[PDB]
């Protein structure tokens, strides 16, 4: 799969070019990356690359350098995640470590985007787009719905855990590791009950905050709720 | 149809790059524009873009910057005209205002090329190539032959009117507006008779000039004759 | 076939760009050349161009400028050779002069690569890849196996003759021209016997050298042996 | 096609022999040329060669050396034109340059015959016979009627242009280049209108001359009229 590694290197080159200030070369590199991905033949990556070309051209016209860099980084993370999923499935790796790797990659991307200056709503939306791409890729590999839902729930819960650590709620963090371990080991109903208790605690914290609720708490609430829904659907 | 607007912006970027002096980037941009147009799926635009790539590469090798700029501007005008035709047909706009817009765009392109330094024979040939592209595009939209011929005749007559204004024959200009109005309102036979009288007057002027006939008069003669043929075919 | 001449000019531009130091523009030019060749529709050239893009990107990442330049020059020579083969076959040119032209082009490429600093093993491998491409192209034109083998044997023998001239064995050179003339005139069995005698003389020279045999002598041995095999298969 | 080059060399030898004074050897050479052309297998050339043998024998009996030389030169030009047409069609050359070459060859033949002392009526008749041979040859190559008519019209117009230059009508010459360019570029109706205006101007010149009209003007009138008919039939 060296074509996809070449695509990843190109994407890094495109990020560096946008940083330098050459936007024509960045647009041409995006076209080259689209050609490479179409040569490989992954549909989700292909549509993401085409929309990336169009939207990055528009943003570079307007002057939104950070948004274009974020979109390129999101596509890069998506391609690397597809590579790692294929390597894990071929090598017969356990679903557990694949899910942990996906969560780690998503958290690293979120930390990068937070360092750049992108707001957390945009970060969450980019992460969910990547998660939908991951869902399609996993469904392509013939995996059943249970493991797909498990991986997605674990990744969402890892992002939520990073948010909780930022907020400073250590006990909820510990309960989150417990729930993640239960999801990974296959014990679904216990994890769902744990997630219900976590949701109640989060709502109590939000109600305590009152009118000055930080946006991270609301995003964490939404993330934990959708992770609980996925764990129920397992 | 934002893909075609992105293509138009690219074409503007290509013109600016040719002006600056970066010919490799211009060639690569032309390839990108061809990819965009093929993604959209308009056959005439696609063949025009491929021949544009080849011929602009050759001309930039030779050093004919103005000819390459003229070809890129012609493709840009053709793409914008296709966009406007699609918007007019979808919105149910009257054929009259569509024809007036097409004529205005062609006259603006001719004025631009005249300012650049391209001779009037090349300008006329480029305009007729654009007109053939317009004819194909209009036939694609399911329009009948009568309105297509009306639009084409009006555009040709607007170019001829600009030529007459340059020459300084005001009365022939006024007769030309009368004929254009008659064509636009649907009165075809009156317009054909008016065009016959205009052709006779133009031939009288040419015969008066003798051996020192400017080329604009001969080009105007040819344009009015072909417009009269189209009006007859309406 | 002006598309292939445009591709050749592009390849020259790519070599010049690699020499200057712009590797992004070189990568983009390689993508453009691949698009041109795919537009023309020659399968061997297409696969060679794709692998060239990938490998040149990798080498320019590593810093092997000379290897990338050699690969681009090999693709350029292959495209020019295809052009000349098509022109010769269409014009009904004799197989003799086509074979002489192919040999001259291969020798010029080898001299160029030797001047650059590429070792003779790499030069020979590149030449054999070009020869396999030539074999496929000739088989496409509907030529029978005898003339294809004759052309390939003549080209290999011309490369071997250049190697012998470098070594300084004039008599073996003269015998090689005699064998090449016999192959070109159609006399195959006499050429095979001459090649057997040449092979015996080369082995005698190698045995005389002992442990200090230059690599050119061994490469010449292999080349003459494969040329004799092709001449037998005629 | 080296047989036809041998035939051309023979025809040159025959012209030289007629110039020297050996008429028996010239008759025998004409028989040899007929045998060569029949070996090649071009019907028009074959019938032309047989009638050439008969008529040159008769003329050399009578003493009309110049007429026999003119007939041999006409056959030579016809054979060379067939060679060039075949080379152009095989090589995929554009119709434009083929037409220009045919016109140049016809003008050179006309200049040669004028230098010899043959009258312009005979020159025109020989040229039209060659043109009919060209029409048959082009129809043999599978070309459609439009390009055949275009080539024939361009050649006739080039002969007419030479006549106009001899007469000394520069403005009509310039209009003729304009019409030739329009025919070559494919714009037929504009060329027909231009030819109509040229015909009117030529008739005005003839009427101005009165009773002392040179024959070149009448031949030019006929040539331009037939070229206009061919351009209309395009
Ligand atoms: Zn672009
Ligand atoms: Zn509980
Ligand atoms: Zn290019
Ligand atoms: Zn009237
Ligand atoms: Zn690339
Ligand atoms: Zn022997
Ligand atoms: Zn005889
Ligand atoms: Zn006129």
């Amino acid at each position: 799969m060296e074509k996809l590694e070449v695509a990843v290197e190109h994407l890094k080159e495109a990020i560096e070019l946008i940083e330098k200030g050459e936007y024509v070369k960045a647009d041409l590199i995006l076209t080259d990356i689209l050609r490479l991905l179409e040569e490989e033949g992954v549909k989700s990556l292909i549509k993401q690359a085409k929309e990336l070309h169009i939207e990055v051209f528009k943003l570079l016209k307007e002057g939104e350098y950070k948004e274009a860099k974020a979109l390129v980084e999101a596509l890069r993370v998506s391609v690397e995640l597809y590579i790692l999923i294929k390597r894990g499935v071929r090598e017969g790796r356990p679903i557990e470590e694949i899910a942990r790797e996906v969560g780690r990659k998503l958290v690293e991307l979120a930390k990068r985007l937070e360092k750049e200056g992108i707001s957390w709503e945009e970060i969450i939306e980019l992460i969910e787009r990547i998660l939908e791409s991951i869902r399609e890729i996993l469904k392509e590999e013939g995996l059943p719905e249970s493991e797909i839902n498990r991986i997605l729930a674990v990744s969402i819960l890892e992002v939520a855990k990073y948010l909780l650590e930022k907020l400073g709620f250590d006990y909820l963090v510990e309960l989150l590791d417990r729930a993640i371990e239960y999801i990974l080991k296959g014990r679904s109903e216990l994890a769902v009950h744990l997630l219900d208790d976590i949701i109640r605690r989060v709502h109590e914290e939000i109600e305590r905050y009152g009118d000055d609720v930080p946006e991270e708490l609301l995003l964490l609430d939404l993330l934990v709720q959708k992770a609980r829904d996925l764990a129920a659907r397992i």
